[PDB]
RNA sequence: AAAAUAAAAAAAAAAAAAUUUGUAAGGUAUGUAUUAUUUUUU
């Protein structure tokens, strides 16, 4: 509104700063067809993401919100796109208007247009599934986001809480400190789904934190998929919401019956 | 009218043929595992 409505959303990067789109040198010879190197061993070939997202900063219009474009763009959430306002996909977090219009397809896509899977993942990596709506987001390689420093876990759960607060409502974040480990949880499916894209990768140390200047060659926090909440307390809280909302559902299965009468 | 040519001395010197060229397999096994404190809430 104040940064988007009114703006028209920037050119995050040039064409020409975009990364090679070779990877960098993992064997000793580059196989053509599958774009990877071969013949020898790989060398844990993660990497950090030179760029970012700036919500208030690069949201703006675009050419998305003329035709009446639902997706949102996934090179905007990583803070690559290099189109601007010429992008045919929304340049703005997802919110409670757009959610609305995102309601019969973000039953089997995402928020960014891509579909979803049957069974989950071995580790619970990139796209969702269409059986599960999950909604909270798994944090991990904290120590390796943190560039190998020391924090107190009071301090590590804030730096969480701050990053991840602009890209939506989030319903709790509780860092544990015995398992590495931070569950985010949000309000809606498209934000979880716009958080993980745009957070996986990166780096969590500030520009004040001393290692802002070294910060590049890190692993980044990996952004995962959460599995059920062991501890029972949430569990019959699970019970609940799925029984209130159960019968704010039938509510409405006998309206259109008394619709059809 | 028919013919349109009804024949030598008496035995001489002179040679040819044509072929088809290289590759892979049956031998040095096959299989398993291997960077992940890259930490999934009690
Ligand atoms: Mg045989
Ligand atoms: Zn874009």
């Amino acid at each position: 509104m104040t940064s988007w409505r009114d703006k028209s959303a920037k050119v995050q990067v040039k064409e020409s700063e975009l990364p090679s789109s070779i990877p960098a040198q993992t064997g000793l010879t580059f196989n053509i067809w599958y774009n990877k190197w071969s013949q020898g061993f790989a060398g844990n070939t993660r990497f950090v993401s030179p760029f970012a997202l700036q919500p208030q900063l690069h949201s703006g219009k675009t050419r998305g919100d003329n035709d009446g474009q639902l997706f949102f763009c996934l090179f905007f959430a990583k803070g690559m796109c290099c189109l601007g306002p010429k992008c045919e996909y929304l340049h703005h977090i997802p919110d409670e208007e757009d959610i609305g219009k995102l309601a019969l397809r973000t039953e089997v896509l995402d928020c960014f247009g891509r579909e979803k899977f049957a069974d989950y993942r071995e580790d619970m990596g990139g796209i969702g599934s269409f059986r599960k709506k999950n909604k909270t987001l798994y944090v991990g390689g904290i120590d390796g986001a943190l560039n190998s420093k020391h924090l107190k876990p009071a301090q590590i759960e804030s730096r969480i809480r701050f990053v991840f607060s602009r890209l939506g409502d989030i319903d709790r974040i509780r860092y544990v400190e015995s398992k590495n480990c931070g569950f985010v949880k949000f309000k809606y499916q498209a934000n979880a789904e716009f958080a993980k894209e745009a957070m996986s990768n990166q780096t969590l140390l500030l520009p004040s934190d001393k290692e802002w200047d070294d910060r590049r060659e890190g692993t980044g926090l990996l952004v995962k998929w959460a599995n059920e909440d062991p501890d029972p307390a949430a569990q019959k809280r699970l019970q609940e919401e799925l029984k209130l909302e159960s019968l704010n559902m039938m509510v409405h299965l006998i309206n259109n019956n008394t619709n059809s009468a």
